[PDB]
Protein backbone atom coordinates (compact mmCIF):
# COMPACT_ATOMS: atom_id res chain seq x y z
CA UNK A 1 0.00 0.00 0.00
CA UNK A 2 0.96 3.63 -0.72
CA UNK A 3 -0.54 6.86 0.13
CA UNK A 4 -0.73 9.94 -1.77
CA UNK A 5 -2.14 12.86 0.34
CA UNK A 6 -3.43 10.57 2.62
CA UNK A 7 -5.25 8.60 0.05
CA UNK A 8 -4.15 5.08 -0.14
CA UNK A 9 -3.16 3.23 -2.79
CA UNK A 10 -2.60 -0.31 -3.30
CA UNK A 11 0.52 -1.79 -4.75
CA UNK A 12 -1.27 -3.89 -7.27
CA UNK A 13 -4.85 -3.98 -8.27
CA UNK A 14 -4.94 -7.59 -9.51
CA UNK A 15 -8.38 -9.33 -10.04
CA UNK A 16 -9.03 -7.23 -12.93
CA UNK A 17 -3.91 -10.03 -14.50
CA UNK A 18 -1.41 -8.46 -12.69
CA UNK A 19 -1.30 -4.17 -13.24
CA UNK A 20 1.59 -2.73 -10.56
CA UNK A 21 1.68 0.62 -9.71
CA UNK A 22 4.19 2.29 -11.22
CA UNK A 23 3.52 6.17 -11.20
CA UNK A 24 1.76 7.85 -8.59
CA UNK A 25 0.99 11.80 -8.17
CA UNK A 26 -1.76 14.60 -8.14
CA UNK A 27 -3.96 16.70 -10.50
CA UNK A 28 -3.18 20.31 -8.86
CA UNK A 29 -3.27 24.11 -10.53
CA UNK A 30 -1.76 27.13 -9.24
CA UNK A 31 -4.49 30.57 -9.01
CA UNK A 32 -3.35 33.29 -7.38
CA UNK A 33 -0.17 31.49 -5.66
CA UNK A 34 -2.46 29.09 -4.31
CA UNK A 35 -2.36 24.82 -4.65
CA UNK A 36 -5.41 23.19 -5.57
CA UNK A 37 -5.10 19.78 -5.36
CA UNK A 38 -7.73 18.00 -7.63
CA UNK A 39 -6.74 14.39 -7.99
CA UNK A 40 -4.66 11.65 -6.85
CA UNK A 41 -3.61 9.82 -9.65
CA UNK A 42 -2.09 6.07 -9.74
CA UNK A 43 -1.23 4.30 -13.14
CA UNK A 44 -1.08 0.22 -12.87
CA UNK A 45 0.20 -1.63 -16.16
CA UNK A 46 1.32 -5.43 -16.23
CA UNK A 47 5.11 -5.75 -16.09
CA UNK A 48 5.41 -8.54 -19.09
CA UNK A 49 8.32 -8.98 -21.07
CA UNK A 50 6.58 -7.26 -23.99
CA UNK A 51 6.90 -4.12 -21.84
CA UNK A 52 10.10 -4.75 -21.45
CA UNK A 53 10.55 -5.31 -25.24
CA UNK A 54 9.10 -2.05 -26.13
CA UNK A 55 11.00 -0.03 -24.09
CA UNK A 56 13.99 -2.18 -24.27
CA UNK A 57 15.62 0.91 -26.54
CA UNK A 58 15.45 2.99 -23.36
CA UNK A 59 17.01 0.88 -21.13
CA UNK A 60 20.04 2.17 -18.96
CA UNK A 61 18.92 5.82 -19.16
CA UNK A 62 18.21 8.28 -16.06
CA UNK A 63 14.88 9.53 -14.83
CA UNK A 64 15.91 13.00 -15.89
CA UNK A 65 16.28 11.32 -19.28
CA UNK A 66 13.52 9.56 -19.53
CA UNK A 67 11.55 12.50 -18.74
CA UNK A 68 12.63 14.78 -21.10
CA UNK A 69 12.68 12.18 -23.87
CA UNK A 70 8.49 12.55 -24.69
CA UNK A 71 9.03 9.60 -27.23
CA UNK A 72 9.72 6.94 -24.19
CA UNK A 73 5.84 7.89 -22.47
CA UNK A 74 4.24 7.55 -26.33
CA UNK A 75 6.57 3.96 -26.22
CA UNK A 76 4.68 3.61 -23.22
CA UNK A 77 1.06 4.57 -24.56
CA UNK A 78 1.85 2.59 -27.65
CA UNK A 79 2.60 -0.52 -25.18
CA UNK A 80 0.16 -3.62 -25.91
CA UNK A 81 -0.26 -4.44 -22.16
CA UNK A 82 -3.24 -4.14 -19.24
CA UNK A 83 -3.56 -0.48 -17.79
CA UNK A 84 -4.77 1.04 -15.20
CA UNK A 85 -6.07 4.57 -14.42
CA UNK A 86 -7.31 5.08 -10.76
CA UNK A 87 -8.05 8.70 -10.02
CA UNK A 88 -9.50 9.94 -6.39
CA UNK A 89 -11.04 13.11 -6.09
CA UNK A 90 -9.80 15.32 -3.51
CA UNK A 91 -12.05 18.45 -4.05
CA UNK A 92 -15.57 18.54 -4.41
CA UNK A 93 -16.33 19.50 -8.45
CA UNK A 94 -19.32 18.48 -10.53
CA UNK A 95 -18.74 15.58 -12.69
CA UNK A 96 -19.29 18.03 -15.54
CA UNK A 97 -16.19 20.33 -15.13
CA UNK A 98 -14.15 16.87 -15.34
CA UNK A 99 -15.81 16.13 -18.36
CA UNK A 100 -15.62 19.35 -20.30
CA UNK A 101 -11.82 18.95 -19.58
CA UNK A 102 -11.91 15.57 -20.43
CA UNK A 103 -13.23 16.55 -23.96
CA UNK A 104 -11.03 19.23 -24.71
CA UNK A 105 -7.69 17.70 -23.93
CA UNK A 106 -8.68 14.88 -26.00
CA UNK A 107 -10.57 16.96 -28.94
CA UNK A 108 -6.84 19.10 -29.36
CA UNK A 109 -5.23 15.69 -29.10
CA UNK A 110 -7.12 14.75 -31.74
CA UNK A 111 -7.73 17.54 -34.10
CA UNK A 112 -4.00 17.82 -34.16
CA UNK A 113 -3.17 13.97 -35.12
CA UNK A 114 -6.24 15.23 -38.39
CA UNK A 115 -8.25 12.26 -36.46
CA UNK A 116 -11.53 13.83 -35.69
CA UNK A 117 -14.52 13.13 -37.28
CA UNK A 118 -18.15 12.03 -36.25
CA UNK A 119 -16.56 8.51 -34.89
CA UNK A 120 -14.63 10.08 -32.23
CA UNK A 121 -17.29 13.08 -31.39
CA UNK A 122 -19.99 10.70 -30.64
CA UNK A 123 -17.56 8.72 -28.13
CA UNK A 124 -16.57 11.69 -26.75
CA UNK A 125 -20.44 12.77 -26.15
CA UNK A 126 -21.00 9.30 -24.38
CA UNK A 127 -18.17 10.32 -22.12
CA UNK A 128 -19.11 13.78 -21.37
CA UNK A 129 -22.69 12.57 -20.42
CA UNK A 130 -21.29 9.73 -18.27
CA UNK A 131 -19.76 12.07 -15.89
CA UNK A 132 -22.55 15.11 -16.03
CA UNK A 133 -24.71 13.28 -14.17
CA UNK A 134 -22.28 12.37 -11.28
CA UNK A 135 -20.82 14.60 -8.60
CA UNK A 136 -17.63 13.90 -7.81
CA UNK A 137 -17.00 13.40 -3.40
CA UNK A 138 -14.67 13.40 -1.44
CA UNK A 139 -13.82 9.87 -2.57
CA UNK A 140 -15.20 9.10 -5.36
CA UNK A 141 -12.72 7.15 -7.99
CA UNK A 142 -12.63 7.29 -11.26
CA UNK A 143 -11.06 3.93 -13.44
CA UNK A 144 -10.03 3.38 -16.94
CA UNK A 145 -9.44 0.00 -17.19
CA UNK A 146 -6.86 -0.41 -20.98
CA UNK A 147 -6.24 -3.83 -22.15
CA UNK A 148 -3.78 -5.79 -23.64
CA UNK A 149 -5.28 -5.85 -26.98
CA UNK A 150 -8.46 -5.06 -28.50
CA UNK A 151 -9.43 -8.44 -28.65
CA UNK A 152 -10.27 -8.54 -24.84
CA UNK A 153 -12.95 -6.13 -23.93
CA UNK A 154 -12.56 -2.14 -25.34
CA UNK A 155 -12.39 0.29 -22.79
CA UNK A 156 -13.91 0.39 -19.21
CA UNK A 157 -14.33 3.91 -17.73
CA UNK A 158 -15.52 3.10 -14.27
CA UNK A 159 -16.76 5.24 -11.27
CA UNK A 160 -17.23 4.33 -7.80
CA UNK A 161 -18.82 6.80 -5.06
CA UNK A 162 -19.55 6.57 -1.86
CA UNK A 163 -23.12 4.69 -1.36
CA UNK A 164 -23.87 3.97 -5.26
CA UNK A 165 -22.41 1.33 -6.62
CA UNK A 166 -19.88 1.17 -9.40
CA UNK A 167 -21.21 3.00 -12.29
CA UNK A 168 -19.46 1.66 -15.66
CA UNK A 169 -19.48 2.98 -19.07
CA UNK A 170 -17.36 1.47 -22.05
CA UNK A 171 -16.00 2.84 -25.42
CA UNK A 172 -14.57 1.01 -28.43
CA UNK A 173 -13.31 3.80 -30.52
CA UNK A 174 -9.58 3.22 -30.17
CA UNK A 175 -8.86 6.87 -31.24
CA UNK A 176 -10.43 8.62 -28.50
CA UNK A 177 -9.25 5.44 -26.27
CA UNK A 178 -5.21 5.92 -26.83
CA UNK A 179 -5.50 9.77 -26.47
CA UNK A 180 -7.29 9.37 -22.93
CA UNK A 181 -3.97 7.96 -22.80
CA UNK A 182 -1.71 10.33 -23.96
CA UNK A 183 -3.44 12.76 -21.15
CA UNK A 184 -2.13 10.75 -18.20
CA UNK A 185 1.14 9.34 -20.19
CA UNK A 186 1.84 12.42 -21.85
CA UNK A 187 5.22 13.89 -21.42
CA UNK A 188 5.33 17.66 -21.14
CA UNK A 189 1.68 17.55 -22.29
CA UNK A 190 -0.09 15.06 -19.35
CA UNK A 191 -2.05 16.63 -17.30
CA UNK A 192 -0.40 15.69 -14.39
CA UNK A 193 3.17 16.15 -14.12
CA UNK A 194 3.66 15.02 -10.95
CA UNK A 195 2.72 11.55 -11.83
CA UNK A 196 4.81 11.63 -14.81
CA UNK A 197 8.01 12.10 -12.61
CA UNK A 198 7.09 8.97 -10.41
CA UNK A 199 6.98 6.88 -13.97
CA UNK A 200 10.36 8.40 -14.77
CA UNK A 201 11.67 7.30 -11.57
CA UNK A 202 10.10 3.84 -11.75
CA UNK A 203 11.10 3.08 -15.24
CA UNK A 204 14.44 4.50 -14.63
CA UNK A 205 14.60 1.22 -12.39
CA UNK A 206 13.55 -1.61 -14.38
CA UNK A 207 15.13 0.00 -17.28
CA UNK A 208 18.79 -0.22 -15.80
CA UNK A 209 18.93 -3.63 -14.66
Amino acid sequence: TVTVEGIPFPAEITFTPAVSLVGNGITDIEIHFLQIKYNAIGIYLHSNDVLLDHLHGWKGKSADELLGDDSFFQALVAAPVEKLFRVVVIKEIKGSQYGVQLESSVRDRLVAADKYDDDEEEALEKITDFFQAKYFKPGSVITFHFPATSAAGAVEISFATEGKDAAKMKVENENVARMIQKWYLGGDSAVSPTTVRSMADRFAALLSA
